[PDB]
């Protein structure tokens, strides 16, 4: 295995509507702006707000601003708002396997892919997440899987173009996971097997277009708990 290290040293801010809040991120190497920033609400949501170091996406309010170059990158809030609380995490997209950093949880001091429900299974079982996409563009549009574990920041998994079927793995999940998709009911599939406790996570299914490398849409997560 080999790829880019992202990191977010600081995990947790807490601050006051109205100031400037900054939230950074660290590349092991140059990643030639090629930088994404999400907030997941608290919620559990996911938002992509900035593409390649600074370009806001739509409907991104412009107090956001995203800066940096080589390694080290920054997203900045000014007037801190209520809506702007959750977790922020960075995203180089310069090579795959895509990586994310820690992520930093932001606090004030005093959809169109719609997954599977809730699982627990037991160890050494399997278990088939569904991704179902409302939209028109599944086919033609790569569809990601992430996972995520409480204080294990993002691991993109890997993804597959519903088109022709091809497929690309993130050399860590390759025995782990399956992925596969129909055509005709827009709907994208994963296949845990061989669960341990260490596949107990929330997995998110998120699609990206063939040109761009962040993941654009997100659905809601499913959670996924592995019990003795």
């Amino acid at each position: 295995y080999k790829d880019i290290q992202m990191t977010q040293t600081t995990s947790s801010l807490s601050a006051s509507l109205g100031d400037r809040v900054t939230v950074s991120c660290r590349a092991s190497q140059d990643i030639r702006n090629y930088l994404n920033w999400y907030q997941q609400k608290p919620d559990g949501t996911v938002k992509f707000l900035i593409y390649y170091t600074s370009r806001l996406q739509p409907g991104v309010p412009s107090r956001f601003s995203g800066s940096g170059s080589g390694t080290d990158y920054s997203l900045t809030i000014n007037n801190l708002e209520q809506e702007d609380i959750g977790t922020y995490f960075c995203q180089q997209g310069n090579t795959p396997p895509w990586t994310f950093g820690g992520g930093t949880k932001l606090e004030i001091k005093r959809v169109q892919l719609q997954q599977s429900g809730p699982e627990l299974v037991k160890p050494g079982a399997s278990v088939k997440i569904s991704c179902k996409d409302s939209g028109y563009a599944f086919n033609s549009s790569w569809m990601n899987w992430v996972k995520q574990r409480p204080g294990q920041g993002l691991e993109w998994i890997g993804r597959i173009y519903p088109g022709d079927g091809d497929s690309n793995y993130n050399g860590k999940f390759e025995g782990k996971a399956i992925l596969t998709a129909d055509k005709s009911s827009s709907t994208a599939y994963m296949q845990l097997s061989s669960l341990t406790s260490v596949d107990s996570a929330v997995y998110f299914c998120a699609r990206s277009g063939l040109l761009r490398y962040a993941m654009d849409y997100w659905g809601q997560g499913t959670s996924v708990t592995v019990s003795s």
